């Protein structure tokens, strides 16, 4: 995954 | 979001 949380990128 | 794991839609 989400804007401003996706752990892989 | 993700395969399997998205609880939007």
């Amino acid at each position: 995954x989400y804007i401003q949380n996706c752990p892989l990128g």
